[PDB]
């Protein structure tokens, strides 16, 4: 499947794509403002994620650092990035269907629209100014709005027991973005699409 990743932000981002133990396609690339990068993701990919990284510096071998979503200092991500990261999440060809969502469980850095380019389902979006409105105690000095699990490392915020409820912090993410996961056990906002759909991830979609 094809994922067109489009940076509509006014600033450069470094897109990343991984399923956690491996890159998807090249795994990462610079996207200047307005650039589109089209990747191929293998059918059957389970637990795949795409995200933006901000304020990155890489050497001529692809090694360096980002202020948000750094994946072990690599241009080409092989693993998930360091929070805060708004997450486009997807599992493909899972018994005949694809499942997509956006998640704020690992915080928020960049606004995002995650939509099929082919027929038969809707897109998901979290494009409110979460950074600007972020609760003081969640603000990341590196940039972005952290999730409460990352900041406080409790069983309640991290849902470590599989028993956890919504929180003051999760409610903030949910108020700003109803259509994304605000905590691990949030009422699912996952969208069922046809198996083998194609997609576009658009960073800063509101323009």
């Amino acid at each position: 499947a094809t994922f067109e990743i489009v940076n509509r932000c006014s600033y450069t981002v470094w897109a990343a794509a991984s399923k956690g133990d491996a890159a998807l396609d090249a795994g990462g690339r610079q996207l200047n403002s307005g650039e589109s990068w089209t990747i191929n993701v293998e059918p059957g990919t389970k637990g795949g994620k795409i995200w933006a990284r901000t304020d990155c510096y890489f050497d001529d071998s692809g090694s360096g650092i980002c202020k948000t979503g750094d994946c072990g200092g690599l241009l080409r991500c092989k693993r998930f990035g360091r929070p805060p990261t708004t997450l486009a999440e997807f599992s493909l060809n899972q018994y005949g269907k694809d499942y997509i969502d956006i998640s704020n469980i690992k915080g928020f850095n960049v606004p995002m629209d995650f939509s099929p380019t082919t027929r038969g389902c809707r897109g998901v979006r979290c494009a409110a100014d979460i950074v600007g409105q972020c609760p003081a105690k969640l603000k990341a000095p590196g940039g972005g709005c952290n999730d409460a699990c990352t900041v406080f490392q409790t069983s309640e915020y991290c849902c470590t027991t599989g028993k956890c409820g919504p929180t003051e912090y999760s409610r903030f993410f949910k108020r700003l973005c109803p259509d994304a996961f605000s905590y691990v056990l949030d009422k699912p906002t996952t969208v069922t699409c046809p198996g083998s759909s194609n997609y576009r991830v658009t960073f800063c979609p509101t323009a």
